[PDB]
């Protein structure tokens, strides 16, 4: 029935949400705007995009915010009426310290307008709110010691939220300081029988992942740990196409079965590859997949052993797909950009990003360089398939070498590729290839460049991503394309590659126009293609 | 009759602007808030405070700028009865790209409220403005290449400036590529006898550092060089105490007489090192220094040689000096914090920092680390002299490790060093050592902590710099002091030991307090004291 | 009946030979000089040194051979009334390149002067030989890819060696590639029941390693592998003691028992960090342990589970127990260096060490520094457990700094520490510590050097070693000793923590002198004690 990953390219840390016989997932989205993305299902196999809740300056403001900063693991919740939103806005994720502070926001509808924030703490990330039947609420995270001769995770910390003052109470608590895999993260609180079970993820992101569970008669504790913890890990199975499996939230549906939704990697293929020295690279990022919960002596346990599954049975209920919700050639002939694209930061104002100025057309004016952490005229969507030929078709007039348009294969700031219309004194308007690999940039065509000829209103842009590789191709009429002489690889596209393993989110493929004269010289795309292969 | 430098401590590009017989200089402040800082004289030998122009989020908003971005090298003139300000806001300071906005304000006194910021152009950074003698104003700044086979400073372009329309108009044109010393930046143009002159500063603001001037009898040039070039450098002399010699600007006085007022460099002492081999470490940063002109063939010539003399002759005017304008110790009385302290980025609300909430005391509510781009409750003091002490007496109640406040002596995010209050799970509230090294964090009395008895009200805590070593100190009752048993090597807070390269500043010295936990705690300081030894 | 390690302390790679019912084990020695150790034993518990063979410059040539290269794991048989030794001289140890040669050595006895080297071939390290049951001969290797984009680990080469006509004949050819786990070494052959059985190791010898075992009733294949394998490995347990459990040899004893000798790594205690981010830091290197085989289906199986025991049930035999051959505090009064006692790379002759010089002391004519990978006045015995006392007493007067003598815990010729007797222009003879981490040096007692009387003839210099930390202390009379004030860390002369990954070696302790001025001074070491506990 469900093959995983559900939500497939850049969807980690997964949060589900049962209301009555609705199901809804929200994930992280770290520097992309806007904040937070929300899935609806009826039967936990097709997922369907309902919420993107964090849109305002006001719920979150992410200029500046480093690579991997921003919004980190959510907490969706439903009580008393409404839902409840918990997220961070990490600012440091480097060094020492891990600054970032935790708010709430409510809508009575998933798709709402989201109330603006209410400050919780700034004492770790990971937030997540218990509502216990009593009423009362209770706020779980992470708590973080900076110090040198010390272990960051310092374990789970409690404290009580008031509805009614708005605010944490009481004196703050270590209910939990985790198991010898230790980065103990993730913390979920549920009430199962006479017990408060506590959930946390383990072991840290990458391939030593897991999940982990324990259970008490008191909210703080002690808390005795599984007798067969971890309760869900890769680690253990190298060849597991499902890897870094952790992270997850449990499910209790109204047909009183059990599920669990963690996050997994998917490594390119390693053939030829020592096995255990390094366990693979995923430009896809970090996904979201679901396994089935058994219970044995009050303990919840993954069908098919602690390692994830690929495939497993569906709830007792009906198949409820949905149609889909993007075209493969978006035309840009709506009022709105499509659902699926993001911006970095930042929300880009009609005086950056306009349907408007030029019906048909998504026109870009020119902002800073792809290396900029503030103000991007960039355009993008999720890789969300090993195989995939993205494709665009733009009409761009650079006066000078400081202004740029093309397609951008995008992990952050430091790490990018990109086919680009640009300037350049002899040979006038040309075509190039730029990559940019840990903040080294090359230019491979050097020399060689593309000339554009004068008449040529519209250049064509391409890309076909062949899981470990990808090359760029282009055309002048649409039908004639010409391959350009380089092949790119996409582990330098991977969560994995990146050197300050502050890499948590994964490849995005757009549109970008850079004016870094500031004529507020644009480029208009006429279309974006994404299609699977 | 003048000793340099005029201007001690962080001070670098110094812009000169003659108004009658009141001269004033503008330097670059990079991340310190608020931007650009403007000195007041009547003899070029005394210099007062009297401006810092850009104290508005709507004129400068530097959350999350890279450290040694923001405000680069200014531009301060007058004319139609008003005062001109250019500025910068850098945004990117490493790699291919320095992503950065040149902007324009106006006062019709230097003291006064800043016009809000008129946009001009963001083709590269030291954007000057001048003032033609026919009525038409006319932008300079460097011009920026990011490809990889080029050097990045394409030279110096030029564009006229609208007064009316508020905007640059015409087509932009490079009017020079400089000198074989290259890294051509901070133009000034002159309209002097009958030719237009162009003052540049080439070789990097490191130890190559000089001044360049050439001439033309049209705007647009060609303009030809100094016969006699670089007009002003220290390059070639490495036993002068004035490094750096560079980033010039010209002042003709109401007497006749012509000076240049430029950046310079003030290594440690390294006695017993290789002369050549490195030049040497300044914690006081580029600070400001002047220079007499004469003239020669309708050229102008540093008087002594086109080195820095540490020693010039004033001009022809009656000597004024100025009343102190800061406590050596700041008891903070006033209802305004005194102007030599700054604040990293953004200016701080009384919900952060204030004077109002115990009379007497300098109140910082905590917020985010040392590391922190963003929200730092932080008010320091630039270090203005070799041989210092500085001081101050606070009272805190830490709950939690998460929660510190200290004296700190800070070059950048990455660079600093502390005496702090923290709170220890054994040990209670302790006083501690802590160093950031290019982020990498020591704790020199880890598990030697001083233990402060909760009967002490005020912990006093002292930094000691003699100039190439320091020390901090403590004390519970203001009088029996305990020096902590570790020497600090001053030259670790220096532009020349960052690796970064982008590294424009200078040491700092002052209050910090932090509240990683998210619970609004709060340091309360008596007093600051900062005095020359 | 048999605790793990039998050999403790570096002893790697480990080759396993019986004699009737002798046994013998030679481990590798890298560039430690004699080349070689073997132990001898009459139960599989009781171990002693009974020769070292590579004593001969003819035989063992290392001078310049970088750290960690020299002998590798060496391979000793039994055939045809004689021992067989194959050792390598590894020359390059880092890069594309392994650059090495493998040579044969035989003798009739386990001790006595055994042959000049027959060269065999340079094409892979780990060579060994096989003697099948029809009187034929045939050498095993690993066989190394230097290519770009290639994994080195090409496979196990086969070819016959000609006893006749001293070298190999035939065809070479490849009979294994390996498993998934690559990084395929250590071949060893044997010929039981129908079946041709190859045991490799792979996964390298880190955290992954394994030992591998497959079967055929060719010689030349094709092998089908352990349906279970692993045969042996640490790397799915974690929380095992034993690590990096492989490279191992097989016996078969006199009793018809079966045992596995590997080698292993016990990792320093890391109580509170995370259980599989760092898997830790052996000081004591690679280490010999035993396993016990039990047949199932034509397969051996390691008796409990595939991970390492700790504690065996050795062969049904009378134990036979070993005196002591070394004294705890050598007085030196005897005619040769305990065989406990090795050399860098080289032999050391009378001119540079000896007994004879001063009647009941070690005198070492000082030469090159710690750093030199060529002549060492440096005279060392293995780090052999995790708590113990080492000291000396040593009579020296030196006239330059250039001259030093003292104790040193010591990795590699850029990873060691020392308390050592020097001299000082303004303080004369003194004592101090010096440290050197990747070839960066420091000096701990900086300007607080200790003083040592003129009329003190002996300074007692010691270590203590506890675990993870270890302190330096002195005496001038041998009764009251002072701890110096600097407490170091045992990883930093670990495995583990050395950068390059040519890290094969293990922690020793002993004494040094170095003469950098070439005056022939000299120290008089008293005596030297090695005490567990
Ligand atoms: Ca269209
Ligand atoms: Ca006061
Ligand atoms: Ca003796």
């Amino acid at each position: 029935k469900i093959k995983n990953p559900i939500l497939t390219g850049f969807h980690p840390d997964p949060s589900i949400c049962r209301v009555g016989d609705d199901y809804y997932i929200a994930v992280s989205t770290f520097e992309w705007f806007p904040g937070v993305r929300i899935y609806h299902s009826k039967d936990l196999k097709n997922w369907r995009l309902v919420a993107r809740p964090l849109n305002r300056l006001s719920q979150l403001n992410m200029i500046g915010n480093p690579d991997s900063g921003g919004v980190w693991a959510p907490h969706l919740s439903y009580s008393d009426g409404k839902f409840w939103l918990i997220y961070t806005d990490v600012k440091v994720v480097e060094g020492q310290w891990k600054d970032g502070h935790n708010y709430l926001v409510t809508c009575d509808t998933i798709d709402g307008a989201w109330s603006d924030p209410i400050y919780l703490n700034s004492s770790g990330f990971d937030p997540s709110l218990f509502h216990d039947e009593d009423g009362r609420k209770y706020l779980v995270n992470m708590y973080w010691d900076h110090r040198v001769d010390h272990h960051p995770f310092y374990g789970i910390v409690l404290q009580e939220y008031s509805v009614e003052q708005k605010k944490l109470v009481g004196e703050p608590k270590i209910i939990f300081k985790g198991t010898d895999l230790r980065i103990t993260e993730g913390p979920h609180l549920y009430k199962i029988n006479g017990y408060y079970y506590l959930l946390t993820a383990e072991g840290g992101t990458r391939y030593n992942h897991a999940a982990t569970i324990a259970r008490s008669t008191s909210l703080y504790g002690p808390y005795e740990v599984h007798p067969d913890n971890p309760l869900l890990t890769s680690w253990p199975y190298p060849r597991n196409p499902l890897q870094k499996a952790g992270h997850a939230s449990i499910v209790h549906t109204h047909t009183d079965e059990w599920f669990l939704v963690h996050l997994t990697g998917r490594p390119l293929p390693r053939e030829g590859q020592p096995l255990l020295e390094h366990r693979g690279y995923c430009p896809l990022g970090r996904e979201t997949a679901i396994q089935r919960l058994e219970w044995k002596d009050g303990w919840p346990y993954v069908v098919g052993g602690n390692g994830p599954s690929l495939e497993i049975d569906g709830p007792s209920v009906e198949e409820v797909s949905w149609e889909k919700d993007y075209d493969e050639k978006d035309d840009f002939d709506g009022d709105t950009l499509n659902h699926h694209f993001q911006t970095l930061r930042i929300p880009l104002g009609e005086d950056i990003a306009t349907l408007k100025a030029r019906p048909g057309h998504l026109r870009l004016y020119g902002r800073e360089s792809l290396t900029s952490r503030f103000t991007q005229a960039f355009v993008a969507r999720r890789w969300q398939h090993f195989h995939f030929v993205a494709e665009t078709k733009v009409s761009f007039r650079p006066t000078t070498f400081q202004q740029s348009a093309g397609l951008v294969n995008y992990y952050n700031t430091q790490n990018w590729t990109t086919l680009q219309i640009t300037w350049h004194e002899e040979k006038g308007r040309i075509l190039e290839l730029m990559t940019c690999d840990h903040l080294v940039v090359d230019q491979p065509l050097r020399g060689r460049e593309i000339v554009v000829p004068d008449d040529i209103e519209y250049v064509y842009l391409r890309v076909t991503v062949q899981a470990t590789t990808y090359k760029y191709s282009y055309s002048f009429d649409g039908m004639n394309w010409i391959d350009l002489p380089v092949t790119f690889e996409s582990y330098k596209l991977s969560d994995d590659y990146i050197k300050s393993r502050a890499a948590f989110t994964g490849a995005f493929v757009g549109m970008h126009c850079r004016d870094g004269s500031g004529q507020n010289n644009y480029a208009d795309f006429d279309y974006f293609l994404y299609k699977e292969l």
